[PDB]
């Protein structure tokens, strides 16, 4: 049941997007763990659907130092098993709370912006929106403003300060012109990664420039 993550051999398997496999692809940049990260497109992807065991993108493939194959489904939970087994997901209960109330928030946020930008053809769309994103928003703006630490859960980088990430990128192209203070903050964070993290620094700075 012990995959052996740390020497296991990883390859994920997701679109080339940053969507959902992002966070992975974080996680693992931050560990320094190697992994291949295979793009696919939505062309290869009735085929390897079908000759696979899954049905749906990201899966990491995993074989362990023994030489067993298990595929992993579900981004977040394959997200969380990384953190942890690289020391990213903090040291006792109270600060995966922090952790899993900003992950919820950010996630949260996350779908909503991933739902925004396909209902454009008639009718009455100057229908406001926002006050959902808004709420969100200030709730993630005051949970930042109110930590007494220098990320969201200590002293030190989680898989919660990646995740701000994801939301920091998608926020710029999806939503380019809102401006919020939540992004002043959420920037702060992503700043913060870049200067402990020095895998993602570089990750960040080499992966494919991407609109999704």
């Amino acid at each position: 049941m012990d995959l052996q993550l740390k020497q296991a051999k990883l390859r994920l398997l997701y679109f080339n997007i940053r969507g959902r496999a992002e966070l992975i692809r974080l996680v693992l940049n931050a560990a320094e763990k190697d992994f291949e990260d295979v793009r696919v497109s939505e062309t290869e992807w009735p085929s390897l659907k079908s000759k696979m065991p899954f049905n749906q993108l990201p899966v990491l493939e995993v074989t362990t130092p023994n030489g067993q194959k298990v595929m992993l489904t579900e981004s977040m939970a394959i997200a969380r098993l990384l953190a942890r087994t690289f020391g990213l997901y903090g040291d006792n209960a109270a600060e995966v709370y922090l952790i899993e109330r900003m992950n919820s928030l950010t996630s949260s946020l996350l779908e909503e912006i991933y739902a925004l930008g396909l209902k454009k053809v008639d009718s009455f769309k100057k229908l406001f929106e926002a006050e959902h994103l808004h709420e969100y928003m200030n709730a993630i703006e005051m949970a930042l403003k109110e930590r007494k630490s220098t990320f969201i859960a200590g002293p030190r980088v989680t898989l919660a300060d990646l995740q701000v990430i994801v939301l920091i990128d998608t926020m710029n192209k999806f939503l380019p012109n809102t401006k919020h203070e939540c992004k002043d903050k959420l920037d702060e964070i992503k700043e913060g990664v870049i200067r402990t993290k020095p895998g993602v620094a570089r990750y960040l700075r080499s992966r494919p420039a991407t609109d999704f």
